[PDB]
């Protein structure tokens, strides 16, 4: 059964755990599974991604046709950290809106930074319908989500809302349970298969370079996505001039194969290139997949003094390092209009210019250090240049 | 969305029509769609299928992911019409067993037709349950139930058995709507997406042969499944020794094509075999897909008079007609002990045993004619000989 990412995103109180318990509940006595409790999903243990320490709970839920890993945090700052660093990506997410308060500054931020970090599709769940019995009511906080949506360039006119009481489905209430299960036929419907990185194109992270005679040039590194097949057509992008060459072997720890895979660790062999001609912070790319740039707007989190960040601000003049898979660039920051100092802790919008061109595209996530230090995390937003 | 066949089957009075209605509802309510009333499809309309009237009310609903066209019948008749012509056709079934007198003549008469018609999947849906109020019956039924599955050759083991109430569904009672929804779950999960034709291995009856000069043999025929291509090997198959060829060509009225498939009405060149080696009744074949016999045991259907067949009953010693897609193959039936006269309008089993080897396999169907005219209408039910 395919295997789809979500979570619930949406301003704290709106009800998003209890909605993840009663998912996880009601999709279990229908359709078979495990159900969560509310307490084991409130009570979120901790994860390090990135340096970053973020309270997420990871749940797992089945329909009829598909499987899905659910996420749900604590707090609003969870969420812009996890959704930054790409802890934990989401192919779709389900935004809780609380009936009886309407809209908040958490929904719009995270309909915000969903749209930024790349978030493809948006499911809303009107929640506590049992305490708003005013249908005309009701439309209202419906009319100001679809708009809201439409502000960050979602569909809000196609989008799904359901009704329902999250509390109530989970309580036991067989006619709120159906919300649930009409919330999960969306799942199922509206996201669409997401793609699996071995049908994404090639793309392999040059970790280090040899050289063998006869055979020539060995790039090792970890293959990110795609697969690579002995004898095709690759392209060495970013740093300097994109080159090209072919695939002529690949080795694992002496090994020959046939072709490389996604998440394995391998050794191309190039024919045509020279160690010499290999910079640090190139990838191998399947021809005309991936191109090198330099400007870029992103969404950036940066540290607090407490998570090992800065202890003072920066200014539109700062010039940090961006740490792009193998290797720091430097580049100029631009702030937003109006912007004056980036305080630690602070997460922004802000738009970078490389030294050098790095073969990259939306998504794309790096790190903001200083020496050797991490001082930020972000994703590129949109390649600009 | 994928289309997929099913229909509802068992014992009268055991709540296939009743249960066809509440699908439409609590789908249409859940998933959006159309409710159907209830007399709307118990008063099936009468339908011409192919000269044989048939009763049969045909319902459509959605699940998230597909789209069903189903089929209930209002008698145990139509439905053995409906399963030997084909009239109807059921890539799954819902056999509906009432938990109040479990399995019934028609149960096993309909599980027993749905094998020898070739009908894959069979869920169960236990009705009645608001009815009875003791586990130990419900679980007694159960094992019935699958047991009868299993003596036809149905994994009665892995079979998914819903217990529910099709009435106190349709009523509108949410506990007993969320069966309803279990239900189409395992429609969703437990019935495959059936093969498309040009999936299939090629065959193509043969309805004329002639030899072009110069270039060969060609025999014109529509592809009944499969594609054909040039460089390709075929057998022919049916009355003689099986020969092999080589298609050369896939001729269409002057214009020269690389393949024929499915459907459509071509003109294959085979390199080898001349005008004088095909005989009608031979079928174009994948090499070793199909083999010819001469004794089978089959379900047949004899028309009544007002639906153009006989007007007066035959008796043993009847040598038939069969016609197999292009021509008429006399066969000598032997009926079951004690059946010695067979009325217009009966459906009946009979072993045949023709007067010459046809390429058939289990799940074919034939007609019985007297001088052109169809008078009966059967399916291979068991290949013998
Ligand atoms: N009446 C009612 N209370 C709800 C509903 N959903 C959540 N709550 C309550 O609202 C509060 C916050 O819920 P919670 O799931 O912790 O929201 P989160 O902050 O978005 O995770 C708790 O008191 C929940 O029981 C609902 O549908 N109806
Ligand atoms: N108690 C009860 N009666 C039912 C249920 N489902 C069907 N029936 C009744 O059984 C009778 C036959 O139903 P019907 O659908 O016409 O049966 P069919 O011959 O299989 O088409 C009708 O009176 C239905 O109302 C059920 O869940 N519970
Ligand atoms: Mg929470
Ligand atoms: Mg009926």
């Amino acid at each position: 059964k395919p295997h789809v990412n979500v979570g619930t995103i949406g301003h704290v109180d709106h009800g998003k755990t209890t909605l993840t318990a009663a998912i996880t509940t009601v999709l279990a006595k229908t359709y078979g599974g495990a159900a969560r409790a509310f307490d084991q999903i409130d009570n979120a243990p901790e994860e390090k991604a990135r340096g970053i320490t973020i309270n997420t709970s990871h749940v797992e839920y089945d329909t009829p046709t598909r499987h899905y890993a659910h996420v749900d945090c604590p707090g609003h700052a969870d969420y812009v950290k996890n959704m930054i660093t790409g802890a934990a990506q989401m192919d779709g997410a389900i935004l809780v809106v609380a009936a009886t308060d309407g809209p908040m500054p958490q929904t719009r931020e995270h309909i915000l930074l969903g749209r930024q970090v790349g978030v493809p599709y948006i499911i809303v769940f009107l929640n506590k319908c049992d305490m708003v019995d005013d249908e005309e009511l009701l439309e209202l906080v419906e009319m100001e989500v679809r708009e809201l949506l439409s502000q960050y360039d979602f569909p809000g006119d196609d989008t799904p809302i359901v009704r329902g009481s999250a509390l109530k489905a989970l309580e036991g209430d067989a006619e709120w349970e159906a919300k649930i299960l009409e919330l999960a036929g969306f799942l199922d419907s509206y996201i669409p298969e997401p793609e699996r990185a071995i049908d994404k194109p090639f793309l392999l992270p040059i970790e280090d370079v040899f050289s063998i005679s006869g055979r020539g040039t060995v790039v090792t590194g970890r293959v990110e996505r795609g697969i690579i097949k002995v004898g095709e057509e690759v392209e060495i992008v970013g740093i300097k001039e994109t080159q090209k060459s072919t695939c002529t072997g690949v080795e694992m720890f002496r090994k020959l194969l046939d072709e490389g895979r996604a998440g394995e660790n391998v050794g191309v062999l190039l024919r045509g290139i020279k160690r010499e001609e290999i910079e640090r912070g190139q990838v191998l790319a399947k021809p005309g997949t991936i191109k090198p740039h330099t400007k870029f707007e992103s969404e950036v989190y940066i540290l607090s003094k407490d998570e090992g960040g800065r202890h003072t601000p920066f200014f539109k003049g700062y010039r940090p390092q961006f740490y792009f898979r193998t290797t720091d660039v430097t580049g100029t920051i631009e702030l937003p209009e109006g912007v004056e100092m980036v305080m630690p802790g602070d997460n922004i919008k802000m738009v970078v210019t490389l030294i050098h061109p790095i073969a990259m595209d939306d998504g794309l996530r790096f790190a903001i250090r200083e020496g050797g230090r991490t001082v930020g995390a972000g994703v590129v937003a949109k390649v600009l240049s």
